């Protein structure tokens, strides 16, 4: 079997991307925000607080013919941007993209913190990092891929996120269409339950490549791209004007400015993040200051290859026996 779901930006800034599920019996359809970074698949519900929903379509399982009660079964996580969520877990049906998967554990919200609230774009995430990580208790439950697994054609899937632009999420196959050039493929660590990989270096703009080791993961529920200090000051000394501001929380560079690409290794290949899609735009609405996409990753204990990196490429969430990932120019 495959699937293949379109994914699309929130908001004008690519803040996050939805992709809509169908779960239940009749389908009730969701927009999910597809997490390499994380491994529950949980939806704002008919259990929900209704003070914390605001906006968001909700799963009832009460009206789902196949949804049961996953008795005993209790959900709770927080994510590294400090935002939070739990309740309890339902099985039902869940298809993406034309691709069903029957048993899945849904995590439905009793709680959720204030940034969910205020995001009525999302209805919950679908995690995609290893399974080790799902926060099920006392019984840990499977990621939706993870369970597909032994069903598809190939155990794979890609992410291939559009900057400004829909983009799409296939499982099962490799689109040889929706790439240019070869696929570089590297190692993978589980250890931590991530997508966890070493790049070999980095350039700023048009200067040389430094090689160089680059731990992090392939997160694409993490906005921005999140690497050592080292490596974004080195960036943003490019940026005239740009600086560091504890008072906005991060790099910050003048809105007038035309800012340099960035090259991260896979590999001996190389892929370019264009200038364009590191600008986050006015840090408050009509300021001349605007965000960079670029920041460090001192103080998170990990580097992150977020959407910004990861939508200048096409990648493959390679889950074989050994997991690598593969990424391409497009």
């Amino acid at each position: 079997s495959t699937g293949s779901a379109t994914t699309t930006p929130i908001d004008s800034l690519d803040d996050a991307y939805i992709t809509p599920v169908q779960i239940g019996t009749p389908a009730q359809t969701l927009n999910l925000d597809f997490d390499t970074g994380s491994s529950d698949l949980w939806v704002f519900s008919s259990e929900t607080t209704a003070s914390e929903v605001d906006g968001q379509t909700i799963y009832t399982p009460s009206k789902s013919t196949t949804a049961k009660l996953l008795s005993g079964a209790t959900w709770s996580i927080s994510y590294g941007d400090g935002s939070s969520s739990s309740g309890d877990v339902y099985t039902d049906t869940v298809s993406v993209g034309g691709l069903t998967v029957t048993g899945q554990a849904v995590e439905s919200a009793k709680k959720v913190s204030s940034s969910f609230t205020e995001d009525s774009t999302i209805d919950g995430l679908l995690g995609l990092a290893f399974s080790t990580l799902n926060t099920v208790s006392p019984t840990q439950q499977k990621t939706f891929f993870d369970n597909a697994k032994a069903s598809l054609d190939s155990p794979v899937f890609t992410a291939d996120l559009g900057y400004h632009a829909p983009g799409t999420y296939n499982f099962g196959f490799i689109d040889t269409t929706a790439y240019t050039g070869s696929i570089t493929y590297t190692a993978v660590s589980t250890k931590q339950g991530f997508w966890e990989w070493t790049s070999t270096g980095y350039a700023v703009g048009s200067g040389t490549f430094k090689s160089t080791s680059i731990d992090g993961i392939a997160d694409t529920g993490t906005t921005l791209l999140y690497l050592p200090a080292t490596v974004v000051s080195a960036y943003w000394a490019q940026v005239s004007g740009a600086k560091s501001s504890s008072s906005v929380g991060g790099y910050v560079f003048p809105c007038s400015a035309t800012l340099p690409s960035f090259t991260f290794g896979v590999g001996s290949a190389r892929i370019v993040i264009p200038g364009d899609y590191i600008d986050f735009g006015p840090i408050s609405t009509g300021s001349s200051s605007c965000f960079g996409g670029i920041q460090s990753s001192a103080g998170i204990g990990i580097n992150i290859f977020g959407d910004v990196a990861l939508k200048a490429a096409f990648v493959v969430f390679n889950g074989a026996t050994t997991p690598t990932l593969g990424f391409a120019s497009k």
